[PDB]
């Protein structure tokens, strides 16, 4: 197993990363029209997860550390279709702050998006270091959506996530939507899809779902409110262990926030060794908290 030791960008401290956070946050506010006024929040959360979610605990390949999505093999992974929009949004940020590593920027984009969308605070640590093109993981390590709960459970063991962490992370599917041209699935999961809430679990339990085929000839679950669930989303209410946890998060907003925060930080930190004297995780203030 490879070791990736966090190395703080030289001379940087919390203030420097709060400025990067702020630039991302201000651009999220400015470029509000994207994706029919959903805004870039959801795609940036997805970019942070896909750049992290290639990790393999068994050999420490993939993961957020190396920033490898900047290389064409990963950029062009069919599982990443659509994420180029988030990369494009981050380009002017990286140009302004060229000292931040790519993995630090992709992960911080996700943290900033969750918090600016009124999600929980996500502690975040710096020090990912860009690694060379030959460290890019091959395609095929991100999950399929047409699968059942057994597939989801097994898939996430590779990311060292347990049932609770899986169910909490999937609550990010409140955000954004599926786009047929990107993934073969179409529609949002709920109404509040650029504000981070526990709506995903409420809709799983509360909506009347019908198994339909979309225009790409794939099955998805649809509600008459115009929401959808992927087969892997719906698996969370088919499996009795996941269903218990879905009910818990549908009934406790604060517990979902706390558990999501922990699991998302862990996702973004998998694979990284933080030296004992590394800085503590940073908790960035939102623009609203700063009066900006
Ligand atoms: C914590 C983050 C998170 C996790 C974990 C996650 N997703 Fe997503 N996913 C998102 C976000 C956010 C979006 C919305 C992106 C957008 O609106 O551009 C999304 C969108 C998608 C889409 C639609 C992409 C498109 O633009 O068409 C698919 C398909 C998808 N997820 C599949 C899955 C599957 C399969 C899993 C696991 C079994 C999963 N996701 C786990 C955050 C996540």
């Amino acid at each position: 197993p490879l070791v990736h030791v966090a190395s703080v960008e030289k001379g940087r401290s919390y203030e420097d990363f709060q400025k990067v956070y702020n630039a991302i946050a201000l651009k999220l506010r400015e470029d509000d029209e994207y994706d029919n006024y959903i805004g870039y929040g959801p795609v940036l959360v997805r970019l942070a997860w896909h750049t992290s979610g290639t990790w393999d605990k068994h050999d420490n390949t993939g993961g957020s550390y190396g920033g490898t999505y900047r290389f064409k093999k990963e950029f062009n992974d069919p599982s990443n279709a659509g994420l180029q929009n988030g990369f494009k949004f981050l380009e002017p940020i990286h140009k302004e702050f060229p000292w931040i590593s790519s993995g630090d920027l992709f992960s911080l984009g996700g943290v900033t998006a969750v918090q600016e969308m009124q999600g929980p605070k996500i502690p975040w640590r710096c020090g990912r270091v860009d690694t060379p093109e030959d460290t890019t993981p091959d395609n095929g390590r991100l999950p399929d959506a047409d699968k059942d709960a057994d597939y989801v459970r097994t898939f996430f063991q590779r990311l060292n996530m347990n049932d609770r962490e899986v169910v909490a992370l999937m609550g990010a599917h409140a955000l954004g939507k599926t786009h047929l041209k990107n993934s073969g699935y179409e529609g949002p999961w709920g109404a509040a899809n650029n504000v981070f809430t526990n709506e995903f679990y409420l809709n799983l339990l509360n909506e009347d779902w019908k198994l339909e085929k979309n225009d790409a000839n794939n099955e998805q679950w649809d509600s008459k409110s115009g929401y959808m669930m992927l087969p892997t989303d719906y698996s969370l209410i088919q499996d009795p262990k996941y269903l218990s946890i879905v009910k818990e998060y549908a009934n406790d907003q604060d517990k979902f926030f706390k558990d999501f925060s922990k699991a998302f930080e862990k996702l973004l930190e998998n694979g990284i060794t933080f030296p004992k004297d590394a800085p503590s995780p940073f908790i960035f203030k939102t623009l609203e908290e700063q009066g900006l």
